[PDB]
């Protein structure tokens, strides 16, 4: 049976015309092939439960609505030419649309406070209604349900940085009350990180958990975001910051502690400290950090040079953005498009000028792409399906439009621009300028992005869990043997590739910077002194996100350890956690996907 | 652009028939019009000012169904052959018959009321994003209930039944006060925080687009006594032997929920007491007299009348009570229900009452082979894994009826010729009575073969039909246009708004509640002179056999949600904005109810 989706001629024109180019199996490569055929989707799905289903049958119909309302948008700011120039590189995978079944449809992430949370309640739950919270377990509730909220309201990450700020203050008053059993405050602190953990681990967003994130705010940090800011008692945050600190070491301390029992993803950890001049500010924090991630090494480092970004925080925009994490207070994106780099080499056949005015040019058409999105999203906004919005809880002048960029390795490769000595892969000198002027030309339009459509733009080195193989495989696709990567790579240098760490550790130093600590390094790995001064010569070198994987062992009860047998209960290893594309994941679902 | 979908070309073919014989407006009322179109749908949903997480459950509710149908269709040519294959998808199409939560109905059963004991025994071992160890404490028992709902509400299409939560919270409430994890001077407290924090999680949109929808009991101390008869808590010592115990939770909580409701008003969850009633009589008069003071302020309970246990005793034909609104027993529930539209066939017969009933018992002989069909998909859905929830023993498959709804039953006396008036307000003429004798008890002996016949047993149900009353209607109306003058067809045996004396109501309820073994639900709108005159009201509505009914009242509400009766809010000041109002058996806020039936117009 034939159905119908009121397309303008000059879409199906487009999409006919693109078909005959590219074929069948690139529709299928890009999820709008036979994925479109409900009959057969199904049925193929019959081979995680049923509630499953719903949402991973419309993400075809999604994905083809949102493609063709950008290409609407665009058609009317920028003409038809650019919009038809869009789809065909959305489609031929010379750029990646993220979450592409949301993008016409709501936003990617934003790192939230809880401040209104705290102040205002719930009143934004329309299904009822819930007052400010009184007690540390209505607090905890309503993170909850806000994060139950917000993670389907949006594609990507739900940042909760200060959320320790606002614990402890709720902590002191079930205190105060004497609502807490004194011989066991430890247990009482430990319960609500218990339930909620637990709970920000269950399937919220059906398919999977949503995606969440803290951050250990060192005490530099908590002085400068919340300087002048007071408590709803009237007192000053400021004059709690080691009440504070202690709440969130209590944390980390705990889920080291936990992990035996019960092995969780989220939320996804970040301590962020401040670095000058050869040392921490906060030291202690520092060690603190170090010594609780010699057990699990589940913690990223967030390193920066100063605190100006974040003064005061509670028209262009300032403070890091982060996928994976470490994302500042009131920082997201409202959407990222990634450049093919790997495709750009192909195209160049060498030719580093001609790459370069291939790559600006891209540039520009994504920089066009994000700001018809960003329109979308506005016109979503007014027509009152987008509630964080107009709740002052998701704040779009905050939110960046996302140049992402990707295959950085696989690219100077097909330039032929590596090689490889005592050391390992390595890039060549004329390598290294040609990633220096790469990513020196995307600043350029960045920074005119500003100017020329209203929002301010960034940079990121994508995690690309999906983009990094379907990517390869659309390039595989259209220049065979001519691409010998089976996927690309989410770091400067490949993440299994044989190379000296020093490499690493330098590429990170030169090139973080340009992203403005958009990206990540971590390595695969014996003392607490030794580790400790690992991460301050790393920090030297300028490196401003990073850390440190270990392959944890799981049973199937979910026990967390290191070999082949379970301490515990004595079952046998059966999959394994590692921080593969930033945060720690298993193996099998990882593997599975890809 | 078109999209092809995999349909067998003799599905294809009979999709093309029909088309041609009831027109492109027949699909566009059953919902396979332009609702598949995504463009369509999704400009149309985009200017429907619920956010936008609706709408990516709302978009492929058409393309679900569409396969759900071809699903059944396939399965039932399979086990009845093309011709009751097609003769199923021509009466769902043109509204023959109503499939319920249809577009759902080849992926996941209906609903079921469960029992908290493997919860309590097992933890969550069946979350695969985290497991949990069974609770030990008030805190993590109530969060447990909560993930389960969740787990539960999206892997059914109907309500998640919590009947013995009450038996099984008390445990932890003694356990934690016990070791002194909760302060003895603040017990109150940690115990309404607590009904709290469920209560308002379960007013979340935890199905997205709405709220799950979920029933608690009251459990009397005769039905205490009954269904946990042996059993023991994980100390190791009788339920029975803290009956009282349980007893006076489950009255803080029904005296906390109309404490709790002036500060927010809330539906879930859905309110019954069961209670066993014989010889003119409560076997449990205290539990009856609370419940009666109770809903004096806002007769928010729904009560279930019972005069024997034997269907429930120590808890392969099933018995025990099925109902859509609440009162389901433990361990029951439904897979599926389908609908006959009974003013169709009155329709049809055009007066011949024998006609009439000849086609009533082909086309529930009809439903019956689709519920058959439906129940071997649902194991195929088993056993495919995508439903832990029987792997898990939590919803039971053998414990599950089949249902052949029914609706429209004054509507369908009406066309027949058999209502009337007079001075004590709109009835049932004598022959209309008999004949509404013949209409259920011929349905009910197929459903009594249906247990021979299919393997399952199968149950009857006046059910609330919310939107099938409208469609069916509609349908009618597209195809016979002036024989049809309802708008709607109605849910109880005499319409609620029909000015009839409710001793009428009372004795028509007492008459035919029995026929589809307390199936059905009557509530009337209202206030009383005592308690003790409300509370002789309950027993007369009992001696005359009504099994499940409730009294209405307009309950306030201003734009902050408090709620009560008036016009300005005792709490802010603010005035009335809308009313909640149990209009389908379960109390809802009027203008959701009016809009949602107005989307279907
Ligand atoms: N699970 C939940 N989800 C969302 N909101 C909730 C939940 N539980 C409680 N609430 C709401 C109800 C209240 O409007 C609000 C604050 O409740 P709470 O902090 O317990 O104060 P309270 O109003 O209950 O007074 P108290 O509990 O001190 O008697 O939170
Ligand atoms: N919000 C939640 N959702 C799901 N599971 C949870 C939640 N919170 C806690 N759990 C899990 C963690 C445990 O595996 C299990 C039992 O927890 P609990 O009853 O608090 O005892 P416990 O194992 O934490 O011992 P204790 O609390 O006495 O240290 O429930
Ligand atoms: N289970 C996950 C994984 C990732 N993310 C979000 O997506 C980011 C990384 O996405 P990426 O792997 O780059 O996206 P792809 O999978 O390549 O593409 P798509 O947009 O289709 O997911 C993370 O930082 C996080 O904010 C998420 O919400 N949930
Ligand atoms: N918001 C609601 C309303 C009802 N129900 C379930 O559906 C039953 C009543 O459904 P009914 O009104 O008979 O179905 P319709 O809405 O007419 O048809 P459909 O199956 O298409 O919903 C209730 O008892 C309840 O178990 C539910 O899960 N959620
Ligand atoms: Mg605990
Ligand atoms: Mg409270
Ligand atoms: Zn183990
Ligand atoms: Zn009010």
């Amino acid at each position: 049976m034939k159905v119908q989706y009121s397309f303008e001629r000059e879409f199906e024109e487009l999409m006919s015309d693109l078909l005959s180019k590219y074929g069948y199996e690139m529709f299928q490569m890009d999820g709008l092939g036979d994925q479109l055929d409900v009959v057969k989707f199904t049925e193929d799905f019959v081979r995680t439960n049923i509630s499953t289903y719903f949402i991973e049958i419309s993400k075809p119909h999604t994905y083809l609505y949102s493609l063709y309302r950008i290409w609407q948008k665009m058609k009317e700011m920028f003409g038809k030419g650019v919009a038809d120039e869009f789809v065909e590189a959305q489609i031929n995978g010379a750029v990646y649309l993220h979450d592409r079944h949301h993008a016409a449809l709501m936003p990617y992430c934003f790192a939230y406070t809880l401040k209104p949370i705290v102040e205002k309640g719930l009143p934004f739950i329309k299904t009822i209604k819930s007052e400010p919270a009184k007690h540390l377990s209505t607090f905890i509730q309503h993170v909850i349900q806000f994060v139950m909220f917000a993670s389907n309201q949006s594609s990507g990450a739900v940042g909760l940085p200060d959320f320790f700020v606002w614990m402890w203050y709720f902590v002191k008053k079930d205190l105060k009350e004497g609502i807490i059993p004194r011989d066991k405050l430890d247990w009482y602190i430990e319960q609500h990180f218990q339930i909620l953990t637990y709970s920000l681990n269950q399937p919220i967003r059906t398919t999977q958990s949503p995606y969440t994130n803290f951050t250990y705010l060192d005490r530099n940090y908590i002085k400068a975001i919340f300087e002048g800011e007071r408590y709803p008692d009237g007192s000053l945050i400021t004059d709690h910051v080691e009440d504070i600190i202690a709440l969130q070491k209590h944390y980390w301390e705990w889920v080291s502690r936990e992990r035996e029992r019960q092995m969780f993803t989220f939320p996804v950890l970040t301590a962020s400290l401040l670095y000058k001049d050869g040392k921490f500010l906060d030291e202690d924090s520092a060690r603190f950090i170090n010594k609780i991630n010699m057990k699990w090494q589940d913690t990223n480092w967030y390193i920066s040079d100063s605190i100006d970004a974040v003064a005061s925080c509670c028209e262009k925009l300032k403070g890091r953005m982060n996928s994976i994490g470490g994302s500042d207070l009131n920082i997201g994106s409202f959407k990222v498009i990634t450049v093919n780099l790997p495709r750009i080499a192909l195209e160049s056949g060498g030719d580093r000028e001609k790459y370069l005015q291939i790559l600006r040019h891209r540039v520009q058409l994504i920089k066009k792409a994000l700001a018809a999105v960003r329109e979308i999203i506005k016109e979503r906004i007014s027509e009152g399906l987008l509630p964080l919005y107009e709740n002052g809880l998701m704040l779009l002048n905050r939110q960046y439009g996302t140049i992402g960029v990707t295959g950085v390795w696989e690219s100077a490769s097909i330039m032929g621009l590596t090689t490889e000595d005592i050391d390992g892969l390595k890039y060549t000198e004329e390598g290294e300028v040609f990633v220096d002027n790469v990513l020196d030309t995307i600043r350029e339009e960045a920074e005119k992005g500003y100017h020329e459509y209203g929002f301010t733009f960034n940079i990121e080195q994508v995690p690309a869990e999906k983009a990094a193989v379907t990517l390869a495989q659309k390039d595989r696709f259209l220049f065979g043997e001519k691409q010998p990567f089976e996927i690309y790579s989410n770091q400067w240098v490949p993440l299994m590739a044989n190379t000296d760490v020093l490499n690493r550790i330098r590429y990170s130093g030169k090139w973080d910077k340009k992203v403005s600590g958009g990206a990540i390094l971590h390595i695969n790995l014996k003392t607490e002194e030794e580790s400790f001064n690992m991460v301050k010569m790393i920090a030297d070198m300028g490196v401003m996100y990073f850390a440190f994987n270990t392959k944890i062992s799981v049973c199937e009860d979910g026990h967390a350890f290191y070999g082949e047998r379970c301490p515990v209960c004595g079952k046998a290893k059966v999959d394994e956690y590692m921080r593969i594309v930033g945060y720690l994941v298993p193996v099998s679902a990882f593997n599975k996907e890809r």
